[PDB]
Formats: structure tokens, C-alpha cells, sequence
């Protein structure tokens, strides 16, 4: 109802009673503040769950603010459901009770589904850029100072420039001289033609260089955007790890890690390379962009190279 016309937004009914326990009730107008509702696209639930919780109450979920065993958020097929499940989520009280010595004011609003006011400790009508940082995380790396507007960035010349012969170009569409070029989309002329909400078609075969060419609007904070592009993170680079042949190279359109759930993605798939680096080649002219570059898929066990990235973003992000 809420929900009219809506096909793929089964993750966002999965949640109404979630965010009920916070004493939330989204309407039409709220839900269309979350692009993938607007747009009526696939997405995780507990994703959502993160942005939503950062928006609301200024925290993310790692605080144990939705922690209590109330209702379940499941994946039964492909779709999320509240089918019987451990996955368990809901207002916990007693973090609620902890938070309110540091933030009196909390307690109100779980209880009135309005928002906690970091900036301002008080109450305020929902709104996506009150909160726009968690405060309860570390961010693993510095954010920019600025965002501005450039034309789009062109990395044919970086993908001609890599080791192997076949490439699987994800997303948008992108001509690779000297390369054998397979173009997955679901643009008409794709070769391999998908919704790419539903990540890459198990059907789709290995290649040496894979190329996530996707990106997510900067709208009003690089937190934002960095959450935003998790989604991607998950349902086309991760996935682009079982469509590598021995040794071969994932590149990735990113934003870096922000929130917990980048973080987590890419620190799961540089675990399997030989080789993890962060580029931003001349020709990445948007402030929050960069490439992530997995080199030489190898499966091996090896010493975790957390914080190299970190200070490549870091240095990157404040200009250094």
C-alpha cells in the first residue's frame, strides 16, 4: 500500500516491523528517501536496517541498538521475508538505557519514532542529512573535505593497461583496445543481458580482468555515497570473485569503506588476491571516487593488509 507498484522493495516490507519496535512507521514519502525504494530495486535488508538506524538515532547497528531477538529478518529464495528465523532484530531497552547517559534525549525518540539530533541532542522530524555519520564507528579511513562536480570519469585507458585477455565489463558500457570484451548490463546491447540488482548471473563464465563500472550519485555526504554503493560492493564485485580464472584481476569502481558493511565486502574479497591496491588514476576527477584493484585471484592464506588501504584512502581523501 505503502508498497503500490512496488515489485522488488520486499526488503523494505520485511522491515515495517523492525523499525515498529523503534516506535517507527515510514511512510510512502520516507521510503522514497532510500534511492533503491524510489527506483523500486533489489536490496539487503540489513543494509537498509544500518542506514536507517544512522539516519534516525545517529548510530549504527554495531551499537546493539536494534540487537533484541524480536522479529526475524529472512531470505527465503531471493527475496527477505519475517519467516521464523536466528537473524533476529528489534529496539533492544537496555542499550536504549546505556546510550541515554551519554544521550539523554534517545529514549524519546525510540519511543516516538522521531530522530535523535546528534548535532543538537534534541528531538526533529525525519529528514535523510540530519545524521549523516555514525557516531558510535571509528571510520577506518578519512572522509573528503569537498565534493564537486566533474564529468564523469573514462578508465579505458587503466583496463587496456592490465595484465590478461578476457574482460567482463560490469555495468556501464566501456571499449578495451586490444582486449576480448564481454559487456554484462541490462542495457539492450549488453552481451549478457541481466538486472544487475540481482548480481552477476551465476551463468555468466570466468575471465582474467573483470571491471565493475558502476557507480552511485554523491548526493549529500561521501558517507552516503559509500553506503549507497554497498550494495554493488556485494551483489556484482564480491560475486566477480567466482567468475575469475587462476591469478586474474578484479577492478572496482568504490568510494572506499565508510560503513561497516563496505568494509566488510572488501576486506572479504582482498583476502583473495595476492595482491590488494587502491588507485585513482588521473582520470578519476570526482573527489570520493576511487578503484579498488584486486590482483592474482589465488585462494591462498596469507597475513591480513588491513591497514595499507586505510592510509592509501586516507592519503587520497585529504589530499596527501
Amino acid at each position: 500500500d505503502v508498497f503500490q507498484n512496488k515489485a522488488n522493495v520486499c526488503w523494505a516490507k520485511a522491515l515495517v516491523p523492525v523499525l515498529k519496535t523503534a516506535g517507527i512507521d515510514m511512510t510512502t514519502e520516507q521510503w522514497n528517501t532510500v534511492d533503491y525504494f524510489e527506483t523500486d530495486k533489489a536490496h539487503s535488508a540489513e543494509i537498509v536496517l544500518n542506514q536507517l538506524c544512522v539516519r534516525f538515532f545517529g548510530l549504527d547497528l554495531d551499537s546493539g541498538l536494534f540487537s533484541a531477538p524480536t522479529v526475524p529478518l529472512s531470505i527465503r529464495n531471493n527475496h527477505w521475508d519475517n519467516s521464523p528465523s536466528p537473524n533476529m532484530y528489534g529496539l533492544n531497552k537496555e542499550v536504549v538505557r546505556q546510550l541515554s547517559r551519554r544521550y539523554p534525549q534517545l529514549p524519546r525518540a525510540v519511543a516516538t519514532g522521531r530522530v535523535y539530533d546528534m548535532n543538537t541532542g534534541t528531538l526533529r522530524n525525519y529528514d535523510p542529512r540530519i545524521n549523516l555519520v555514525p557516531v558510535n564507528r571509528r571510520l577506518p579511513h578519512a572522509l573528503v573535505l569537498h565534493h564537486n562536480e566533474h564529468p564523469q570519469s573514462d578508465f579505458s585507458s587503466f583496463v587496456s593497461k592490465l595484465k590478461g585477455r578476457t574482460v567482463l565489463v560490469v555495468g556501464e558500457k566501456l571499449s578495451v583496445p586490444g582486449k576480448m570484451v564481454d559487456w554484462l548490463s541490462d542495457r539492450p546491447e549488453a552481451t549478457f543481458r541481466a538486472r544487475l540488482d540481482l548480481g552477476i548471473p551465476g551463468d555468466v563464465p570466468k575471465y582474467d580482468i573483470i571491471f565493475v563500472n558502476v557507480r552511485t550519485p554523491y548526493k549529500y555526504h561521501h558517507y552516503q555515497q559509500c553506503e549507497d554503493h554497498a550494495i554493488k560492493l556485494s551483489m556484482l564485485t564480491k560475486k566477480a570473485c567466482l567468475h575469475l580464472n587462476p591469478g586474474g584481476t578484479c577492478v572496482s569502481i568504490g568510494y572506499g569503506y565508510a560503513d561497516r558493511a563496505s568494509e566488510s565486502i572488501i576486506g572479504a574479497i582482498a583476502r583473495q588476491f595476492k595482491f590488494s591496491r587502491v588507485c585513482k588514476p588521473k582520470s578519476s576527477l570526482e573527489e570520493t571516487e576511487v578503484l579498488f584493484v584486486f590482483i592474482g585471484y589465488d585462494r591462498k592464506a596469507r597475513t591480513h593488509n588491513p591497514y595499507k588501504l586505510s592510509s592509501t584512502l586516507t592519503n587520497i581523501y585529504t589530499g596527501s
